[PDB]
């Protein structure tokens, strides 16, 4: 009850729309806030794309080493790693790491293309038992985050359940699951988001996202000190098309649900 009141107060103060789903694996409980509403995933969808490539690699041993050409025509709006590799190749492993750890949107597009496009990433989610996730578009248009638009959305409940399957469950083989977890633990973009609302000693693997309408998102697997792991999804979006980022709202939500 108190956690629900605190999240409602945070949402009101923020001016936007907040979605939270916590899974506590200690007792198989959930804390949910707007957890069945749809939110634009933005960059948080890169976890599903990387996982689809990892799944494909279970039956193709040379897959992560496969080379992909990077060209000027591949550049999109945010290319921190790929811009350094134009006119050479990157491996699928390198693209997965760049997408997950730097939010590189060329890397995301190469993962999407490799597996067959947005409908193939979506079909992979369905195969896992996630019937909510939809990836409709490529980068950069998947980030428009227009209110009322179901494209490129999921719910907090569904994303938390799927992230639990991918990182702690059996969606991926042991090598592939470990690789995903290692990649997420090495993320460089999340220190102001969920991590900022947790004690410094806790270990986090996370993936952020941002987009239009001030959309500010983070999804995480969390190892609290001497406790069973948690899964936390915090999704946030705002009424104004040009609203600014609000990573502090995600940190505040994380603090509320883990205190
Ligand atoms: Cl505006």
């Amino acid at each position: 009850a108190d956690v629900q009141q605190k999240l409602a107060e945070l949402e009101r103060q923020s001016g936007g729309r907040l979605g939270v789903a916590l899974i506590n694996t200690a007792d198989n409980s959930q804390i949910l806030y707007r957890a069945d509403e749809r939110f634009a995933m933005c960059x948080t969808s890169k976890v599903m794309a990387a996982a689809a490539v990892l799944k494909k690699s279970e039956s193709e041993p040379n897959l992560l080493n496969q080379r992909v050409e990077i060209k000027k025509s591949d550049l999109v709006n945010y290319n921190p790693i790929a811009e350094k590799h134009v006119n050479g190749t990157m491996s699928l492993a390198e693209l997965s790491a760049a997408a997950l750890q730097y939010s590189d949107n060329v890397a995301m597009n190469k993962l999407i293309a490799h597996v067959g496009g947005p409908a193939s990433v979506t079909a992979f989610a369905r195969q896992l038992g996630d019937e909510t996730f939809r990836l409709d578009r490529t980068e950069p248009t998947l980030n428009t985050a227009i209110p009322g638009d179901p494209r490129d959305t999921t719910s907090p409940r569904a994303m938390a359940q799927t992230l639990r399957n991918l990182t702690l469950g059996k969606a991926l083989g042991d090598s592939q699951r470990a690789q995903l977890v290692t990649w997420m633990k090495g993320n460089t973009t999340g220190a102001a988001s969920i991590q900022a609302g947790l004690p410094a000693s806790w270990v986090v693997g996370d993936k952020t996202g941002s987009g239009g309408y001030g959309t500010t998102n983070d999804i995480a697997v969390i190892w609290p000190k001497d406790r069973a792991p948690l899964i936390l999804v915090t999704y946030f979006t705002q009424p104004q098309p040009k609203a600014e980022s609000r990573r502090d709202v995600l940190a505040s939500a994380a603090k509320i649900v883990t205190d």
